[PDB]
Formats: C-alpha cells, sequence, structure tokens
C-alpha cells in the first residue's frame, strides 16, 4: 500500500493518477489454541452479509433503473432498459462468488477444530509436570513419583505425535483453501471485467447529436443490435472457463 | 490403577464414534474422532506394554524375597 | 404414486440395519437384515427402470395428442 515508503496516509501518484486527477474523497470458555482462529470467521461471516446486502441494493437500482427509462424518447427507452438487463447480471455473480466464499470460510473451521481438539493433550502433560515436581520438592520419599514418570512417559509420546499430526495437516488445508478463494476472486473479477466490456458497446447506437427546437428527430431502428449485444454476452458468459483467462501475470 | 483410565477413554471415544456415525455420516466431528482415536490408540499400545514390562519383574523379586 | 413405497422400504430397511450395527454388532439379525436388504435393493433397482421406460413414452404421446 501507499505507505510503504511514506509516513502519511496521502496515496503517492501513479501513472492512471498522473494521466487524470483523482476524484474528491465521497461525500457519505473456549479452548487458548483456537482462540485467534476463531475470531476470522465471525469477520468473513460479517463480510458475507455485507456483501449479500449490498448485491441485494445493485439488484434494487437495476430494477429501479428501467421504470424511470420507460417515460423518454423511443432510444433511451431501449437502451435503459437493456443496460438494466444486463447490470442484473452482477447480482448473479455475487451469489455465486458468496457461495464459494463460504466453502472457504468452512475449510477454515475445520483447521479452527482441530486444533481446539488437539489442545488438551499439551494441557494435561503441563498438568503432570506440575504435579511431579510438586511432589518431588515437599518429600522425595514418596512411592507416587515413579508412576507419575511412568505415565508422564506416556502422555510425552502422546503429545509427541499429535503436535505433528496437527502440523502435517495444518499448511495442507491453508494451501488449498486459499488457492481455491483465489481462482474464485479471479473468475468473479474476469466475468465482471467481461460484462462491463460487452456493455460499454450498448452506447455506441444510442445517438447523441445537438437538436435545436422546433425540429424532429429521426426514426430510431436499432431493435436488432441491442438483442445481438444481450445474445453475445450471453454466449460468452456460457462459454467462458478458468483455462481461457485473458489476464496473464508478468 | 493408574494404567486402566486410557484404555477407559479410548473405548469412550470408540463408542462416541461410532454413535456419531450411526446418526448421520455427513457430520464433521467424525475427521477429528478419527485423529484422536489414532493419538489415543498410539497411547495405548504404549501403556500395555509399560505395565506388562514390569508386572512380572516386581512380582518375581517380591516372591523372592518373601521365600527367602 | 403405486412406485414409491418400495423406496419407502428399502430405506427403512437400511435404516433399521444401521441402528442395528451401531446397538450391537453381535446381533443375529444382521445376516437376515443383509438377505432381504438385497432382495428389496434388487425389486428397487427393477421398479425404477420400469418406471422411467413408461413414463416419457406415455408423455410424448399425451403432448402429441394435446398439440394434434
Amino acid at each position: 500500500m501507499h505507505r510503504t515508503y511514506s509516513l502519511r496516509n496521502s496515496r503517492a501518484p501513479t501513472a492512471s493518477q498522473l494521466q487524470n486527477p483523482p476524484p474528491p474523497p465521497s461525500t457519505t470458555f473456549g479452548p487458548e489454541l483456537s482462540r485467534k482462529l476463531s475470531q476470522l470467521v465471525k469477520i468473513e461471516k460479517n463480510v458475507l452479509r455485507s456483501m449479500e446486502l449490498t448485491a441485494n441494493e445493485r439488484r434494487d437500482a437495476a430494477k429501479q433503473l428501467s421504470i424511470w427509462g420507460l417515460e423518454n424518447d423511443d432510444d433511451v427507452s431501449d437502451i435503459t432498459d437493456k443496460l438494466g438487463v444486463l447490470i442484473y447480471e452482477v447480482s448473479e455473480l455475487d451469489d455465486q462468488f458468496i457461495d464459494r466464499y463460504d466453502q472457504y470460510r468452512l475449510t477454515l473451521k475445520s483447521i479452527r477444530d482441530i486444533e481446539g481438539s488437539v489442545q488438551p493433550s499439551r494441557d494435561r502433560k503441563d498438568k503432570i509436570t506440575d504435579k511431579i515436581a510438586y511432589l518431588k520438592y515437599k518429600d522425595p520419599q514418596s512411592p507416587k513419583i515413579e508412576v507419575l514418570e511412568q505415565e508422564l512417559v506416556r502422555a510425552e509420546a502422546e503429545s509427541l505425535v499429535a503436535e505433528a499430526q496437527l502440523s502435517n495437516i495444518t499448511r495442507s488445508k491453508l494451501r488449498a483453501a486459499f488457492n481455491y478463494q483465489f481462482d474464485s476472486i479471479i473468475e468473479h473479477s474476469e466475468k465482471i471485467a467481461l460484462i462491463a466490456g460487452y456493455g460499454k458497446a450498448l452506447l455506441e447506437l444510442l445517438d447523441d447529436s445537438p437538436v435545436t427546437p422546433g425540429e424532429t428527430r429521426p426514426a430510431y431502428d436499432g431493435y436488432e443490435a441491442s438483442k445481438q449485444i444481450i445474445i453475445d454476452a450471453e454466449s460468452a458468459l456460457n462459454e467462458w472457463t478458468l483455462d481461457s483467462a485473458q489476464v496473464k501475470p508478468t
């Protein structure tokens, strides 16, 4: 982030910022082992709910735009409806992305559960060690020291296997979960970019030449290109695959 | 008497996983139950050998001392 | 509607054998339960194919008649 080599929150200028000045800002108990990882889940759930609300509101706006667009000139009354139809797809994409996000959250919850179950063995080994130390302090001639040592050896073996078992699966699950999340993000971004790029061509057939008072506009006949654009967008959405990613990292 | 509780808890865990498998096979607790079952199985495997290694060793010495 | 009860009873038998296996694996009812489960599985296997063989055949004729 821009504060990498700066002490202030101001963003460093870039090529896009140099080309166009930036717009002004907008006017608007539990186990000890599993405690930091058990907090991330709540934040992810909150993100999911907020994103669902955003998608619902965007769908409502897309629905409402065509209602206003109904009572206007013939070309506007069609372009507005088609643009609303095109915008309606963003919520559909957002729903699938939310589902994949929930899958990733469950994958993380699995690791949380396994480490929370692992903790008690390392608790009990320390308890046994404290007990034998206290017994040795109080009176070295007690007979409980031998059995304490034997069960300490047993618990030490169990704890030795437990830590290796936990560390064998933590990274294995984490890598898969993050790869899945990154693939989902890439797919969502590429689909949104494709939708926007295809929708940008809808405005090319909307005339914008100024007219003087007392003149009549020519009849608008663009009911075919508008249908073709939507059909092509649907075909492109149904055709896209992960192996056909246009964005290539350098 | 100190050895017994490990063999108690292993049987308890086995009963729990069997019941969970019966009730609904799609529960996520089955995996962690299996992992801790493997851990308890290793601990119980070492415990029985440790007990049997010393039972005879102490018994023979005690009885030899008594006979002498 | 007549086909449904066979697929109901097969699931009932499966639930029963699963519960019996959970409660005590040494019961003798498990063997006869498995045998009648195999029988019901064969019957249900034939039933679904028999239903699907006639559903489309009747639907196509009915809709062709209606369209004519």
